[PDB]
């Protein structure tokens, strides 16, 4: 689903830890975890940043939160976690395709970067 | 009441002011007092959700609204560099009132890991 290494990962062409899939979002482990629990959710539709989401694209958003919070259930994050999207140089986005990070499984700290 | 108990609910029923930035049906966002970057600012439903962890599948378009107001109010404000959304959820995730709340952050570099 798009012209990065994350649209490599939803065609399967290469390895990913999936953790969940349905038919229009994918999350697995982050390649460079920061937390003892670092995984992505992504849309399978190709959203280069949230920035230029579109007023339709609420309810997949959304979804791509619910389905955090449920993976992180699942991973058996019951003291809490954190939830991120970078936009752009400043954000620190190091992938053009829309990724919620979800973090936990330690103490994340004040500042959030 | 409309908003629940905490003090993001006051904000939403005007008993405590607030610096907002855009108010619509469904959320609020507004100014945080503690700023952590040169612009920070809350997007919170007016619906009263305690956290992330126990919102609802109904809840998904209004989840996904707060993203949407977010990204437009960044614009608004000129963060044009880029910022950082975060969604902070109970005690590991740094979570300081409990009332769902979207963190917008901009106006400078942001560091890895993000907290
Ligand atoms: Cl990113
Ligand atoms: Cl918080």
């Amino acid at each position: 689903g798009g012209d990065t290494i994350f649209g490599k990962i939803i065609r399967k062409e290469i390895p990913a830890k999936i953790i969940f899939e349905d038919d229009r979002c994918l999350a697995f482990h982050d390649i460079s975890p920061q937390a003892p629990t670092h995984f992505l959710v992504i849309p399978k539709k190709h959203i280069s940043q949230i920035s230029v989401a579109e007023d339709d694209d609420e309810s997949l958003l959304g979804h791509l939160m619910i389905v955090g919070k449920k993976c992180a259930a699942d991973l058996g994050l019951n003291k809490g976690y954190r939830m991120v999207v970078n936009e752009g140089s400043d954000g620190g986005q190091s992938v053009y395709h829309v990724n919620l990070h979800v973090l936990g499984g330690r103490q994340m700290h004040w500042p959030p970067g």
